[PDB]
C-alpha cells in the first residue's frame, strides 16, 4: 500500500573535529550559500560537542580534504523516504534491527530519510518488500541508555531565496561559536533547507525569515540504539524527529511530553 | 592642510592564490564579524599575481603561518592630510628623501603608509608646510619630537557601502573572494575605522545586488593604469607625473604592483603623461 522510495544519493559520513572546523571553512561555505559552485545535491552538517558530523553526496565529498581532524566512516550510504498516495518507526526501524542492520535517521523539516548502508541494501528489499511497495529513484522518476539536555528546540525551514540574508549570522554560528548542550543542524537537501536550532541561538538571528517547541533525548556510542529508542516511542507513540550524529543519536519530540518520553526511553 | 599619523601598525603580505582557502576563516572575520576581532584597518586586494593584506597588528594575530604567505618584515603607520593631491606636496619630497611609500586611497580618504623607520625622516621633511599631528590615545595631539607602464581597458567602479547593509552582499562578496576562477582581475575591499571602500569591475559589479553600492556620480567610470614590479624590496614615477596635470586619481599599492585609478574619459591624456618620464 504505502511506499519506500530509494533516491539516488550516495552519502558519505564524516567527523570533523571541533578544532580544526575552521580548516574546512572554504570547502562548507560553498556547500552551504553557493549553489552554482558544486552539484551537491545532500548536504547535512550537525554540530555537536563531540564534533561537527557531515553527509554529503559523492561530489560534496571531493571538495574536503584528507586531514587529522577528519574521520570519516569507511561505508557508502543510501537514502530512503516513506510516501503514500509519523509511523515510520515500527514500520521501517524495527524490522530493519531486527537483522541487525544499522540505520542513520535524519529527519527534515520537510521528510523524514532513513540512511542505510549500500552493501544492506540487498536485505532492506527482503526485509520488507511486502510492508510498502519499494521505488527507486532513476533519473527524476520512480521506478519499482544516556543523557537529555534542558535545551528548547526549532524545527525552522527557509526560502532558499533569502538564505544570504542571514548568511553572515548563520556562519557566526558554525564557524566562530565556542545539560547545557551546544548542537545546531542545518541540512541543504535537494534544494530544501531545514534547521533545528535552540530558542536563544535563533535570538541571534532576524525576526521573520526562519519559517517554522521540541526538546532533545540523546543516546549512542562511538564510531541499534536508534532503534531501540525508535521502537520504544512508538509504544503509545508520539511525535518525534531523529537525527543520527557519528557518536550519538538524537531525537526531538515536544516539551509538553518530554516527561513521558523519558519515562518509555528508560524502561525498554 | 594638516598632517595626521593614525595610530594604526599595519603589517603587509602577500598570499598566493594556490593558499587563498587557508584564510578563509581568519578573512571572513575580518571582513563581516566586526566583534570577534579587535582589528580596525584592514585592506584586501586581488590582482593577478596575488592577494595583498594590510592588516593592523590585532587583526594580524588572526593568520597562522603559511608557505602561501609572504609578511613584510616592516611596521607601517598610515599617514593622512585633512583641513587626491598628496603627490606634489608629500610623496614628492618623501621621495627625494629616499622614503619608499605604500598607498591606499579609499572613497573616505586617501592613505600614505609609511614605514616607522622612515617615520622622522617625513616628519622631518614635510613639518614645514603642514602642522603634523599624532594619534595618542585617540586624541590628534600636536608633536615637535625604467618601468613601463600597463593600461588595462577594464571599467572600474569605486564604490563605498553603508556598513549595516554589508551581510545583504556577503555571499556575493565570498563568492568574488574564493571561489571565482587586454584585462585584469583586480579587486579592493578594505574595512578602516567602521568604514567600507571597494573597487570593483563593472563585469564584476552585475552580480551583486541593486540599489546597495553606492558610488560618487561616477556616470563616467575609472580607467586603471598599473606600473610593475618584483616583491616588495614608486608611486613617485606616477604620483608626480600625473602631478603635473592636476588630474586626480586613486592610488592602490599591492605587494607587486602600484595601481593609479583615473576618470574614464581622460585615460588617455593620463597615459600621455606617463610615457615621457
Amino acid at each position: 500500500m504505502m511506499e519506500l522510495h530509494i533516491l539516488e544519493h550516495r552519502v558519505r559520513v564524516l567527523s570533523v573535529a571541533r578544532p580544526g572546523l575552521w580548516l574546512y571553512t572554504h570547502p562548507l561555505i560553498k556547500l552551504l550559500f553557493l549553489p552554482r559552485r558544486s552539484r551537491c545535491k545532500f548536504f547535512s552538517l550537525t554540530e555537536t560537542p563531540e564534533d561537527y558530523t557531515l553527509m554529503v553526496d559523492e561530489e560534496g565529498f571531493k571538495e574536503l580534504p584528507p586531514s587529522e581532524f577528519l574521520q570519516v566512516a569507511e561505508a557508502t550510504w543510501l537514502v530512503l523516504n516513506v510516501s503514500s498516495h509519523t509511523k515510520i518507526a515500527r514500520s521501517v526501524i524495527a524490522p530493519l534491527a531486527e537483522h541487525h542492520v544499522s540505520v542513520l535517521m535524519l529527519s527534515t523539516y520537510q521528510t523524514d530519510f532513513i540512511l542505510v548502508r549500500e552493501q544492506d541494501l540487498s536485505v532492506v528489499i527482503h526485509t520488507l518488500a511486502q510492508e510498502f511497495d519499494i521505488y527507486r529513484e532513476v533519473g527524476g522518476e520512480p521506478v519499482p541508555p544516556i543523557q537529555s539536555p534542558q535545551n528548547r528546540f526549532c524545527v525552522l525551514t527557509l526560502d532558499p531565496e533569502t538564505l544570504p540574508a542571514i548568511a553572515t549570522t548563520l556562519i557566526d554560528v558554525l564557524f566562530y561559536s565556542h545539560s547545557s548542550i551546544t548542537f545546531f543542524a542545518f541540512s541543504l537537501i535537494e534544494g530544501y533547507i531545514s534547521i533545528v536550532m535552540d530558542a536563544e541561538t535563533q535570538k541571534k538571528f532576524p525576526s521573520d525569515l526562519l519559517l517554522t517547541l521540541w526538546r532533545m533525548v540523546r543516546i549512542g556510542g562511538q564510531p541499534g540504539i536508534v532503534a531501540q529508542i525508535a521502537g520504544p516511542l512508538a509504544a503509545a507513540d508520539i511525535s518525534a524527529y531523529y537525527i543520527s550524529t557519528f557518536n550519538f543519536d538524537h531525537a526531538l519530540v515536544p516539551e509538553d511530553g518530554i516527561g513521558s518520553v523519558i519515562e518509555v526511553l528508560q524502561r525498554r
